[PDB]
């Protein structure tokens, strides 16, 4: 058994001892008085991000690891990518529908690395009737949307 903070201490030490090649974990003390981590990500060899560094922001909840961290690109370099928005938003299933307590900060970073390495497109069953019939298991339509306009 482990608490939210205990889980993060475990994860922290795992990544301080041996983070993935090209990755560095730096816990950031913040004015928000919550746990937020900064990750140094150098792009992998052979990709279009190779040699460039991008930063990640991991915002942890008290529910964590039973509620995924908000994970976004930050720093002064947001990568141009179909699943990366200019405001830092990262579109990965690992942060939503595929999140599980058995996962890790490391595996999220690795998911992001493989995202940048090979962009995957979305698909659905060829049986469109079937697809429509399974849409009752999908999230409901969002009305209010977050905007990037200056306030």
């Amino acid at each position: 058994m482990a608490s939210m903070q205990k889980r993060l201490q475990k994860e922290l030490l795992a990544l301080q001892n041996d983070p993935p090649p090209g990755m560095t974990l730096n816990e950031k003390s913040v004015q928000n008085s919550i746990t937020q981590w900064i990750v140094d990500m150098e792009g992998a060899p052979g990709t279009l991000y190779e040699g460039e560094k991008f930063q990640l922001l991991f915002k942890f909840s008290s529910r964590y690891p039973f509620d995924s961290p908000q994970v976004m690109f930050t720093g002064e370099n947001i990568p141009v990518h179909p699943h990366v928005y200019s405001n830092g938003h990262i579109c990965l299933s690992i942060l939503t529908e595929d999140w599980s307590p058995a996962l890790s900060v490391q595996s999220v970073c690795l998911s992001i690395i493989s995202m940048l390495s090979s962009c995957k497109e979305k698909r659905r069953p060829p049986d469109n009737s079937f697809y429509v019939r399974t849409c009752n298991k999908n999230p409901k339509k969002t009305k209010w949307w977050y905007h990037d306009d200056t306030c």
